[PDB]
């Protein structure tokens, strides 16, 4: 009966616990009791919130340690309901759990996991780089990159489905941020821990919806070259229908693009849903969302605030909602 809900890509290999990596991966539990405590080992500095009968909780970190921290407390005894959240992604590093403890009181069965089920594939803007930042030129602070307030979480908590954050800030498909050298999209994709080699089974997660943000590091300081570009983007797609023939995928372009990066992605980012589309593929989809203009401020390096998340999902949402007929 009682049990432990692990929604995104974890890795059950060592009995000692669970690991995950990516943006968003969290744990879901019901217990019996009027606190709860968990044990966390963490790579590097990583940040977490528990939400507690709906209720979101202070967020608090585990840096490159393994640390017990009591989640909640001073509950009426009964049963509750939590989800502990990893706020950070994957590159401030893998993240295993070590059990929890409810003091006098007792894990319950597991909430089930959700039907409707989303995969995000992005960068910066989908890891929420930055979203809790207070202006532009304030530079990355792990403490400030809060996904659970992503566009990306706020559309499938609105569609009552899971997501799947599959996201690494400065990733391009053909180039990383400013030309650094490493992997691309494609290269970190098939993985469940990205650092430490553990791949993926994509026969676990078959999502209805696929949510594609990349492009901004191709066109933010050099432009890259059209055929490249289109080549590497339909390759991703291609992948995507290899795994899930049936998803419906929604190619994004916006809010950080801006003057020739921005016509240029565009353009080329619709050609390919265009060509999908020609070629019989009709549930392949493009969406912009328009360029943050700065009255909804900015986070740290131009990323986009909450607020400017909460748009993009209201967005993301009703288009979802109108293709896939969801509610
Ligand atoms: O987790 C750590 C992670 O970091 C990754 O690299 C980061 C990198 O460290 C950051 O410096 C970088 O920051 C840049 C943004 O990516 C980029 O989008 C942004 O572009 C700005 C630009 O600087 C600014 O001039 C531009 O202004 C235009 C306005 O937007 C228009 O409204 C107006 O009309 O015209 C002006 C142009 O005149 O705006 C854009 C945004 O729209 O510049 C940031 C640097 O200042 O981000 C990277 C991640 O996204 C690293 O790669 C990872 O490896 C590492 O782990």
């Amino acid at each position: 009966n009682p049990g432990i809900l692990y929604n995104g890509r974890f890795d059950f290999s060592d009995p000692n616990g669970p690991k995950c990596a990516w943006s968003g991966s969290n744990v879901e539990l019901n217990f019996y009791g009027t606190e709860a405590s968990v044990t966390i080992k963490s790579g590097g500095e990583n940040w977490f919130q528990a939400i507690v009968d709906g209720n979101p909780l202070p967020p608090f970190s585990v840096n490159a340690t393994t640390s017990t921290v009591k989640l909640v407390s001073g509950l009426a005894e009964g049963a509750h309901h939590l989800v502990l959240w990893k706020r950070t992604e994957a590159s401030l590093g893998e993240v295993q759990f070590l059990g929890f403890d409810f003091g006098s009181g007792k894990l319950l069965a597991a909430p089930k996991p959700l039907e409707r089920k989303i995969e995000f594939i992005g960068d910066a803007i989908t890891c929420a780089y930055g979203n809790e930042g207070t202006s532009k030129e304030q530079s990355f602070t792990p403490k400030n990159e809060n996904s659970y307030m992503s566009y990306a979480a706020i559309t499938a908590r609105n569609l009552n489905a899971s997501a799947n954050m599959i996201a690494w800030s400065g990733i391009g498909l053909t180039m990383n941020y400013g030309g650094a050298p490493g992997p691309l999209i494609m290269d970190r994709y098939p993985y469940t821990l990205p650092y430490s080699g553990v791949r993926w089974d994509f026969s676990k997660y078959v999502p209805q919806v696929v949510v594609i943000n990349l492009g901004t590091n191709d066109f933010s300081t050099s432009f890259a070259d059209k055929t490249k570009f289109v080549t590497a983007y339909k390759n991703l797609i291609s992948e995507v229908r290899r795994n899930y023939p049936d998803a419906h995928i929604f190619c994004c372009v916006g809010p950080m693009l801006w003057g020739t990066g921005l016509d240029l992605c565009r353009s080329y980012v619709t050609e390919v849903v265009n060509d999908c589309n020609r070629s019989g593929d009709l549930k392949v989809y493009f969406v912009e969302f328009p360029q943050q203009d700065g009255s909804t401020g900015y986070g740290e390096d131009w990323h986009p605030s909450i607020a400017t998340h909460q748009l993009m999902a209201e967005r993301l949402t009703a288009e979802i909602k109108n293709k896939l007929g969801w509610l």
